C-alpha cells in the first residue's frame, strides 16, 4: 500500500504543477 | 485498515484534482 | 494515532477539494 | 519522526486548503 | 526510504498550496 500512497502523491503533486501552470 | 483508506482518499483526490484541472482549462 | 489523524485529514482534504469544485461551478 | 511531520504538514494542507476555500 | 519521499512530496504540496494561495490575491 505504501508503493500506491507514495505514486499517488506523485500523481497529486503533478496535478497541481498542471492547477499552479494554468493559474499563471 | 487505515492504509487501505489512505490509498481510496488520494485516488478520489486524483479525481477530484481532474476535476479542478477541467474546470480551470 | 498518527495513521487516524492522517485518515481523516485526508477526509478533510477531500471535503475541502469538493467545496472548492463546487465553488468553481 | 516522520508520522509526526506527516500528520503537521497534513494538517497544514488543511488549513492552506480552507485559506483558498475562503479567497474563492 | 517511503516515509522521506512521503514527506518531501508533502513540503512540495505545500509549497505548491502557497503559490496557489499568492496567485489568488
Amino acid at each position: 500500500s505504501l508503493k500506491w500512497i507514495v505514486f499517488l502523491q506523485f500523481l497529486i503533486v503533478l496535478l497541481l504543477l498542471a492547477i499552479v501552470f494554468l493559474l499563471r
